[PDB]
């Protein structure tokens, strides 16, 4: 599971409506050493190698997906639960060639439901970087083209309590294509040092 304790998350799905199509799609445990991944982020030090420090080490995770690639309004939506009554910041970095290109930061109060409460961050507009990004990557005549381009691509996503500033989840996103008899898939890795 993509969680702790405190927080997990529930669903996530990057899609473009013209139904939808997802390009990803995680709806709810292998390990990699953060030093497998050092490069891929900068060091600001607002890439992993500061952040991971201050920890908690149990709140960090990798994901790995291969997308599909293979179809108007660009969306990510995202769900969490919890037990607590917090307000979340999430902030949400681009890393292209070692360097940060997009920054977005967000904020979502607890929604009672269930028993429970949810973080609903629905229908975000994906950034313009990324979807003029996405609108090239789709033109490359091969796939291994488009997995060359994203070896030098990552997302940061760090999810903190904003009224104490505590760290609740930072998850790394690594990508590559897949191809269409095999759809999209995901793999979910703890971050060790
Ligand atoms: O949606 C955005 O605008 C965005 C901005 C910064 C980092 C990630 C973003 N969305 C996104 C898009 C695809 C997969 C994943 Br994980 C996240």
């Amino acid at each position: 599971g993509l969680g702790t304790a405190r927080l997990q998350l529930v669903e996530f799905s990057a899609f473009v409506e013209p139904q939808r199509h997802l390009f990803v799609h995680i709806s709810q445990l292998e390990s990699v050493d953060v030093r497998q991944i050092y490069d891929k982020f900068p060091e600001k030090k607002g890439g992993l190698r500061e952040l991971y420090d201050r920890g908690p080490p149990h709140a960090f995770f990798l994901v790995k997906f291969w997308a599909d690639l293979n179809w108007g309004f660009y969306g990510v939506s995202s769900q969490y639960e919890s037990l607590e009554h917090m307000t979340l910041t999430c902030s949400s970095k681009v890393c292209s060639f070692g360097k940060q290109v997009v920054e977005k930061v967000e904020t979502e109060r607890a929604q009672l439901e269930d028993g429970r409460f949810v973080y609903r961050l629905l229908r975000s507009p994906m950034c313009e970087y990324l979807v003029n990004f996405l609108h090239k990557l789709r033109q490359l005549p091969e796939r291994y083209m488009m997995n060359s381009v994203l070896e030098n691509f990552t997302i940061l996503q760090v999810v903190t309590n904003r009224d104490t500033q505590e760290l609740l989840l930072c998850t790394a996103y690594v990508f590559e294509v897949s191809t269409s008899e095999r759809g999209a898939q995901h793999h979910i890795y703890r971050l060790v040092r």
